[PDB]
């Protein structure tokens, strides 16, 4: 009930979301959400999740199978109040080794009419110094937490804009973090950072995958792991939508040769281009338009990699019904972002509720189950 009692379906957030998206500007917006999240104002999810949803990923042992996508809490700010709204695991970042402003601004547009969204931003984040201090006061309040006891946490790593070589700077971003992370996602995908997403050509990819997990097995050669898994940080890679047949069956080979423990498919996409009120702006495009586009994507390499590297799936996902497309499509979790600008703190609890009735109407023990059951 959204009226007699605040909970995330509480009406008011929903007054005032059409609002926001209505007059105010997208980044502005995000700003006094994630200050309401920074004072831990907003409502809280108190519910047991359905043990017929939990999901994993080697020992990464999800609660429910819904995260968020990393570019929503960039410095790790507002971590505790995310994932209370029922969230099982939040990305953070991407982060950089120094802090930088990105882009200037207005570098983010949203079309309500199609839930799309298009951005500039530029990897903008205040540095991984000073998001290891937030991580680090996170996992202290977690240790005491009820609510947080088994919620994951993700680091989502780049380079600085004046990089040339971006293992340098994953190595720093690693010794930094790496031990509060339950996983590291290697973004090599953003559309904003020129020449990023050549780094998605198989030679230069293995190069970094390798680098990446060695650079994580020596934290130990130098009480550890402070993160919620208590073990060295599992290794996915975040791809890009825009790639042909050829490219992917090369980066499908290189992640089977590699042993990378997951892949996040997929980021934002540049090839959509049918949004007039996009018409002249630059970025990524986010939103439903990339639905169809990214669970293509995730057949395409569930396949390719012989359905061996567990996938986290990014894109378009609104509804139960678009969970499940991702998950039968071969996902075993699922990240939103424009969920939550579109649909607001009601976002988790919703999406939650509708899975699990989808998984009762078609049949299904459990999510688990439901893997990868398009290719069967
Ligand atoms: C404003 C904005 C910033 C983003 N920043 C990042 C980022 O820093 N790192 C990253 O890997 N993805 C970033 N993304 C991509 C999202 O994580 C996600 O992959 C994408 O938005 C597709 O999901 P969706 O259709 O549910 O929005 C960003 C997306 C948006 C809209
Ligand atoms: C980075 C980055 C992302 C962006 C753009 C894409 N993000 C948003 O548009 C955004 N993000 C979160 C909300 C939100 C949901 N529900 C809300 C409820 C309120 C309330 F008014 F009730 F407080 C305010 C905001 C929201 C909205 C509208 N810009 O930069
Ligand atoms: O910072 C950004 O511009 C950004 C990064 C990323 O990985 N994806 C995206 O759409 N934007």
């Amino acid at each position: 009930d959204p009226f007699e009692s605040y909970n995330p379906e509480f009406f008011l957030y929903d007054i005032f979301l059409k609002f926001c998206l209505k007059y105010i500007d997208g980044e502005i917006c995000h700003d006094l959400f994630l200050l309401l999240g920074k004072y831990n104002i907003l409502p809280y999810d108190t519910s047991n999740d359905s043990i017929y949803a939990c999901t994993n990923i080697k020992h990464l042992d999800f609660i429910n199978p819904f995260g968020v996508a990393a570019g929503f809490d960039k410095n790790g700010v507002c971590i505790d109040s995310i994932l209370k709204l029922g969230f099982s695991f939040i990305e953070i970042g991407t982060i950089t080794p120094r802090g930088q402003t990105g882009n200037a601004k207005p570098r983010i547009f949203r079309d309500v009419e199609s839930r799309s969204i298009i951005n500039s931003c530029g990897f903008n984040n205040m540095g991984c110094d000073k998001v290891t201090e937030n991580l680090i006061l996170f996992r202290k309040r977690q240790e005491e937490d009820k609510l947080l006891s088994k919620h994951i946490v993700g680091v989502s790593i780049g380079k600085n804009k004046d990089t040339v070589n971006i293992v340098d700077d994953l190595k720093y971003c690693i010794n930094k973090i790496g031990r509060y992370a339950d996983y590291i996602a290697i973004n090599v995908s953003s559309p904003n950072t020129p020449g990023l997403r050549d780094n998605q050509e198989a030679g230069k990819l293995k190069n970094i995958i390798l680098s990446v997990k060695e650079e994580i097995d020596n934290l130990e050669k130098n009480f550890l792991w402070f993160n919620t898994t208590k073990k060295k940080p599992l290794v996915f890679v975040k791809l890009a939508p825009d790639l042909n047949q050829e490219q992917k069956k090369e980066i499908a080979d290189v992640l089977l040769e590699t042993n990378i423990d997951g892949m996040i498919i997929s980021n934002t996409t540049t090839q959509i281009n049918d949004i007039k009120s996009f018409e002249n702006k630059k970025g990524g495009v986010s939103g439903a338009k990339l639905k169809d586009i990214s669970t293509k994507f995730i057949c395409e390499m569930y396949n390719y990699t012989n359905k061996q590297i567990p996938i986290i799936a990014s894109g378009g996902i609104f509804s139960g019904l678009d969970a499940l497309e991702k998950i039968e499509a071969g996902a075993s979790v699922c990240q939103l972002y424009s969920c939550l600008v579109f649909n607001g703190m009601k976002s988790a609890v919703q999406i939650k509720r509708e899975l699990n009735h989808l998984l009762y109407q078609r049949g299904y023990y459990n999510l688990k189950e439901a893997i990868g059951r398009k290719h069967s």
